[PDB]
């Protein structure tokens, strides 16, 4: 991985040591980026709902992952499930159980740093993984993009700045996540996020990560060409906020 300090240093070292699983995939791959494009055509607001016990940008919530998942299956364009252990208290088993219970696309939200983690995602029933430009060398990044693709997965490439973006385009990303949050300094910059978005080809499927609380925020970003929205904390706390976000 890249030259890292902070908690990112430690979580990348943790991820390197993640034991791989032996499990058989049940479901077929349900493409997340494709369902986004389907939601755009149908003119339904495409919201990616996240399940995450713990974060550094909010408070821990303990809730039933199955009741959450089944509720979101009615509204969300896809489901992100944090599987990172130390800082999110997430789990491979929770992923497997949610995947087995719902028929919407599933993102395995983790720090993907090695091939076997993509093996894990696949074997547990996830449809895609994120790849984080900040964290991986351009070489690692290209390699894991191809490796995921060999399974029929299209990873979402997560960018934060002009350099991340350029590199994402350079490796040929078709599915980009634009984060407003700097992860080391934790600071949200929406002006930066909008600039990044304006600089991405119209045919890349673009996901804006949540400085997103309002419908008219969604709408402004829809106008700017954003395809889907990732909204983590507020849906973990108040799952019903999602319907008010898809509808008036």
């Amino acid at each position: 991985p890249r030259y890292l300090k902070g908690w990112l240093e430690d979580v990348v070292q943790l991820s390197l040591r993640r034991p791989s699983v032996r499990a058989s995939r049940q479901r077929p791959i349900i493409s997340l980026n494709e369902r986004i494009l389907e939601f755009n055509k149908r003119n339904i607001t495409a919201i990616i709902a996240t399940y995450m016990r713990k974060s550094p940008w909010g408070l821990d919530v303990e809730r039933d992952p199955i009741e959450y998942a089944k509720f979101m299956e009615r509204y969300a364009v896809g489901l992100s499930i944090c599987t990172e252990e130390k800082y999110a208290n997430g789990s491979y088993e929770t992923l497997r159980k949610i995947a087995s219970s719902v028929s919407i696309p599933i993102l395995m939200a983790d720090f993907i740093v090695k091939e076997s983690q993509i093996d894990d995602a696949y074997n547990l029933g996830a449809d895609t993984v994120p790849l984080i430009v900040k964290i991986l060398t351009e070489r690692e990044l290209e390699s894991l993009l191809e490796y995921a693709r060999s399974y029929g997965m299209e990873p979402i490439i997560k960018i934060n700045d002009e350099n991340d973006l350029d590199i994402a385009l350079r490796i040929g990303a078709r599915f980009i996540g634009i984060c407003s949050r700097d992860w080391e300094t934790l600071e949200i910059n929406k002006e930066n996020q909008r600039k990044l978005i304006s600089m991405i080809p119209s045919n890349v499927v673009k996901v804006a990560s949540t400085g997103i609380s309002e419908r008219n925020e969604i709408e402004e970003l829809r106008k700017l060409g954003v395809n889907a929205f990732s909204i983590i904390s507020s849906l973990m706390r108040n799952p019903e906020k999602i319907k008010e976000l898809i509808e008036g």
